[PDB]
C-alpha cells in the first residue's frame, strides 16, 4: 500500500468542472427552504394559511423575528393573536430545521406579496423610507427587506442585474446596522460581508423561475420592459458606490 | 399537485390592502402598558379608597421614582409605613412587569390628565427641576415633565403642530433619560432618544383617551390655542430640541 | 365600566397644593432617623451612653463605618474597646433598618457635638484642615463633615442659606472625591448629585429646631448675630463657584 | 564518587554531530497533519467509494470549510443528507482532533494534488476570490488559493526560487486568514503570518510527496520553468507580498 | 418625657475636651503590626534560639520578601530545609494575619533597630539597590531602606527636621513600592505615596520603642547629629523626593 | 519581660557580615539544582541516559518545555519518542520540586553540551542566529539560550563579565519577547526585570568551577586566552546598551 502513489494516481483523476460545479451547488449555503415554509404553512394552516402568513409578515416587518419576546409589549387583542399564531404554527426563533417556521422565513418564502407590503409599511420598518430618501432620491420600497433577493433575476444583463443589487445594498447596509447595532462602527465592505451570503442564496436559489421574477420586478416598476433597471434603482446603486 | 412555486405566485396576486394591513399594525404595534387594565386592577384592589391611594402612588412615583422596595430604605417611619401597605393591598411591582400587575408609573401614565396637573405643584421635586428646564428654554412647560405626558398628545394635530409639541416634550424627555440613569452618560441626542421615542408614539398613538379629549387636556393645559396652534413656551422648547446636544 | 370616563372624571379632581405638598414631605427622602438612633443609645447604653457615643464620633470621624474592618488594623486595646462596642450597641455597617445604630448615624444624630470634635480632630480627617485651606482661606472646621447639614437652618434668608451650603459643599466635594475614589475623575455637578440628597434631608429635617439650629451655627462662628454668614463662610463659598 | 559536575563536563566533551542532531531536529518538528494516515483511513472507511467521497469532502472543505456540522445548518435537505452520511461513514471531526481522526481540511491537505487543480474551477466561490486576489496582484495563481499547496513545494529549490514561491503563496495565506477570522482585524502582516508559517513550513519540508514529484507538480501547474524558474505571476505576487500590508 | 431634641442639644453642651479626644484618636489609630506581641511570640516559639533566627528571618525578609512559600519553591536544598524548619517552628504567615501570627515582615519591623544595620550590608542584595537609590541621591542613607525603619523616626523632632527625615525615606518607598508591585505601574507619586503613608506614619508615631531611644538610634546611625538635624545625604533625599515623579 | 530592653539589646548584637552574606547566599534564588538533574537522569536512564539528554535538550531548544503539548502537533514516530521519555524520566513541565525533571532543567545542567548545540541549531530556535545578525554582527551561537548563564565565570575582569553578561542580555531580550507575547510593549529595563534574577543565578551557583566554565567561554571563542571578550561579544554588548 503505497500512499505516496495513491495521492498521485490521485491528482492524474480528471477534473470535471460539471462535476465540481454540481457539488458546489448542492453544497452551498441555503438561507431557508422555501418548498418547506409553504408546506408547513398549508399543513397546520388549513383554510386559514394564507390570512394567517399576511398576519406573520406584518409581524416580521414591523416587529420582528422574536414571537415570544414581542409579545411583552402587545395590545392584550395582538398578545392573543401572536399567542394562538405560535401554538398553530410551532413558530420559532433564529435558525431551527427546514422542519420548523419563523416569521422571517415566512416573509422570505412569500416575497412576491412581502415586498408589495413594504409600500405600505415603509414607515413602520426599522430602517424607513424617508430615512432612505435622504440617502438616494425615492428609494424603491419593493428593495426594503432582505426578502427581496427573492425576487432577483439572475438572468437579467450583467449592468442591469449589478445595478438592482446594488440598490438593494444600499438598503441592507442601514438595515444591518440598525439590526445589530455592533456593525455601525464597520466599514460598509466589513458590513457587506455579513449580508451578502443571505442574498446570493436567495438570488441564485431554485425557486420562483427566472422568467417569473423578471415579471415581479417589472410589475414592481424596478425594471422596464427591456430590463433596463429604473432611474430610482440607478440612483440607488450610485448612492451604494459612494456609501460609508 | 404541490406545486409550491403555483401557490407563491398566486399569493403574490392577492390584494396588498392598505387598510386591512395599517389595521394589523396597530394591533402589534408596541405597547408600554395597559390603560384600562391598570384602572381596572386599582378599583379593584382599592375600592372607596382607589383615587386617594392613585393621587398618592403618582407623588411617589414623580419624587421617589418606581422601585417602591429601594425607595422604602431611605424614607421617614410613617412614610414607609404607607409605602408598605400601598405594596400589599395593590401588589406593586418594579420596572416592566405584565399586564396584570400595577406600578408606580402605570398608575401615572393612565391617569396623565391629572398626573401633568400635579407637575405644575411638583416642579422643584422632580429628578429634573423645572428651574433647569428654564435654563434650556425660558418657561418650560411643567405639564410636559413626565413620560405621561404622551398620553395627552393629540397624533390628529396638524403635522407642524405635532411635530413642536413632540420636539418640545422630547426636550424634557433628553434631559429625564439622562439623569434617571448615569449609565446613559456619554451618549448623544439620537442615541439617547432611540430610549424614549418608542413608549412616547405608543401612548401618543394609542386607543386610550379620544384624539378630542386628549386636545382638550392639551388646550386646558395652555399647551395650544384653539385651533391647535401650539404655545410660545412649546415653540421655543422645540426650537431648543432642534440646537440640543 | 367606562374606564376612559373613570380617567377624564379623575383629572377633574382638585389639584391640592396643601394636601400634594405633604405626600412629598412624608415620602421625601430621609438618610437617617435621629430619634430613633438616640433611643436605641439611650437603650443600650444606659448609663454609659453619653461617653460610648463620644467614643463612636471619634471611631466615625478617623476610622470611617465599618466596625469589623477598622479592627484589623488597630491597637489590642482599641480592638478591645471596639469589639465591645458592637456587642453592646450591636453595630451594624452602611444602610440598615432604622432600628439599628452605625457609626455615621451616631454623628449624624449628635451632630451639634461631632461639628465641634471637628476643630480638634481636623488633622487626622480623610480631607485634613490644612488641605481645605490651600482651596479657601480659614475654611471652617465645624463644616467639615456630612453631619454639618443637620445644623443649617433652612429658614436663614436665602443668600445668607445658599453661602452656608455652597461652604460646606466645597468640603462635600473633597471628601466625596476621597472616600469614593471613582469620582475622582468626574464634574463637580456630577460629584454633587451624589452628596445633594443626603444634605438637603439633614438641612430639611425635623430633627433640632430652626432656632436652636441658628443658635449653634452663631455659637460655632459660622454666621454672627444678624445671620449674616463669616468672612470664611464666604471665602469658602466663592471658592465653591470656581471649583472643578 | 558520584561528581556530577565530572559527569557533566565529560557530556560536555561528547560528539555534537550536526547529521545527527538535524535528524533529531526533523523526527520532532511541528506536525500539522499525517497524510498517511488520512489516506489509509479514507480508504479504510471509504471502500470503493473512497475516491469520490474524497473530492466530494474536498469541494466541501473549500467552499463552506472545516466545520461539517455547522455547515449542515445553512444548507439544502439533498446536500445535508450528502454531508450528514459523510460525517458518519468518515468519522468526520472539526478543527484539529488526533492522528487517528479525519477533517475535511485533512483531506485537502493529504490529497493537495488534486486540491490544487480544483482551485482553478472553484475560483469564485472560495473564501477570498481569484478576482480578489487579481486586485493584489495580477493574475494570481489559482493553484495556490489554499493551505494544502505547502504540499506541492519542493524544499530543495534554489535558494531565491523557493523564497518566491512561498513569498506569493504567502500573499493568499495573509488575505485568507484574515477573512476567515474576523477576530484576527487590526493586526500587521507579521502577526498574521505568525498564525500561518508554522503549518506552511510543515508541508513543504514533509516526507510525503518526493521533492522531485513535488517540482513535477509545481512545473505541470505552471508555476516554474523546466529549470525550477518561477513564473512571472509568481514573481508579481512575491513582490506584492514584500509591499503589503 | 423622651425629648430627643434636648437629650441632642445638652450633649452638644457637654465638653469637647482636646486632651481627652486625642486620647481616643490615639487609643483608635491604625496599627500595621504590634511589635510587642511579635516579640513574645519568637520568644515562646524560639527558646534559646529566637535571637539567632530573628537574624535570619530579617536576611529572608529584606532579600526574599515576605511569602515563605513562595521563596521555597526557588531555593537551595539546605535553604528550603532552614526555611521548612522555621515555618513550623514559628508558625509563619504570609501578608497581614492577626496579631497572633508572626511574618517575616514583622520580625523586621519589630526588630527594626537590628533590621537598619543590616541594610548597610544588605544594599546590592534588596529589590532596591543602594546603587539604584544612589542615582536617584547621592549616598542614599541604607539605613532607611525598608519600611522597617519608620520605628525609628522620633515624632518629637522639629518639624523641619522630622519632615526632612521622612521625605528622605519616602524617596525608597516610592521606588520600592513600585518594583515590589508591577500592579503599580502607571501611577503617580501621590498615588503610590498613598500605599505607604499609613503605615510609615503608624510606626513612626507608636508607643513601641520611646522618643529618645529612637532618635539614639538615628544618631547612631548617621541619620542626625546632636542637635537632631538631618546630615547632608538626607536632606539631599528629602530635595529629590520633592522633585520626584 | 521588657520588650522594649529586649529590642534595643537585640540592635545593640553585632552586625556580622561573613555571617549575614552566606545567610543570603543560603537563602538565594535557585532556578534549578544541577546535580540533582544529572542524578535523577543517570537513576532513571541508566545506560540511556546520555543520548537521552541530547534528545531532551534538542527538544528543549526546537519544541519547548510542555512535552505532552508538543506531542499534539508531531509526526508518529516523533511522539511515540517523547511518549517514551516522558514514561522513562517522569518528566514534568514549569516548576516541580528539584527531584523532578523537565526538559529545560536537562538543557540548563548539561550547559556544556547545550551551548555547542546552538551553532547547530540556530535556524531552528525561537529567535534565530540571522536575526539576532540584524542586531549585532555575528551575534554569538554559544550564548543564545538561558543555559548560557552556567557558562559565566563571575570571577573574570568586571569589564570583561559585563561585556559578557550584556551581549547574553541581547539575546535574552529578544527570547523574552518572544516566548512571553505580553513583553513585547514593556521596556527593555522592564524585559531584563523578568530575565536577569535567573541569569544571575546560574552566572553565580556552585556548579562547575570558574576554571572550568572560564575554559568553556575560551573554547567557545567567546573569550581569548587573556579571558578579554571577543569582537563580537564586545559588538553585542554594545548593541545592548542602545537596544529599545
Ligand atoms: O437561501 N435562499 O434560498
Ligand atoms: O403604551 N401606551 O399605550
Ligand atoms: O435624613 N436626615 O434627617
Ligand atoms: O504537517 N504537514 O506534514
Ligand atoms: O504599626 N506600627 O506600630
Ligand atoms: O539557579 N541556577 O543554579
Ligand atoms: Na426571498
Ligand atoms: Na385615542
Ligand atoms: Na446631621
Ligand atoms: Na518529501
Ligand atoms: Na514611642
Ligand atoms: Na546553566
Amino acid at each position: 500500500d503505497n500512499y505516496q502513489e495513491l495521492r498521485v494516481q490521485f491528482a492524474a483523476q480528471a477534473v470535471d468542472r460539471n462535476e465540481i460545479e454540481q457539488w458546489v451547488r448542492e453544497f452551498a449555503y441555503q438561507g431557508f427552504d422555501a418548498r418547506r415554509v409553504i408546506e408547513l404553512l398549508k399543513q397546520y394552516g388549513g383554510a386559514d394559511w394564507e390570512k394567517d402568513a399576511k398576519k406573520m409578515i406584518v409581524l416580521a416587518l414591523t416587529r420582528g423575528n422574536k414571537p415570544r419576546r414581542m409579545m411583552m409589549k402587545m395590545s392584550k387583542e395582538g398578545k392573543a393573536t401572536v399567542e394562538a399564531l405560535i401554538n398553530k404554527y410551532k413558530l420559532k426563533e433564529g435558525n431551527p430545521s427546514r422542519d420548523e417556521l419563523t416569521l422571517s422565513r415566512v416573509a422570505a418564502a412569500l416575497a412576491g406579496w412581502t415586498c408589495q407590503a413594504l409600500v405600505v409599511l415603509s414607515e413602520w420598518l426599522p430602517v424607513t423610507g424617508t430615512t432612505m430618501d435622504g440617502l438616494s432620491p425615492a428609494y424603491p420600497r419593493h428593495m426594503m427587506h432582505p426578502s427581496f433577493a427573492g425576487m432577483v433575476d439572475p438572468s437579467l444583463p450583467g449592468d442591469y442585474l449589478r445595478a438592482i443589487l446594488d440598490a438593494h445594498s444600499l438598503y441592507l447596509l442601514q438595515f444591518s446596522r440598525v439590526i445589530n447595532p455592533n456593525l455601525r462602527g464597520r466599514t460598509k465592505e466589513e458590513v457587506a460581508a455579513t449580508f451578502t451570503q443571505p442574498m446570493n442564496a436567495a438570488v441564485n436559489s431554485n425557486f420562483i423561475s427566472h422568467e417569473k421574477r423578471r415579471e415581479f420586478l417589472k410589475a414592481f416598476g424596478l425594471v422596464d420592459s427591456n430590463g433596463k433597471p429604473s432611474a430610482a434603482v440607478m440612483a440607488a446603486a450610485q448612492a451604494y458606490k459612494t456609501a460609508a
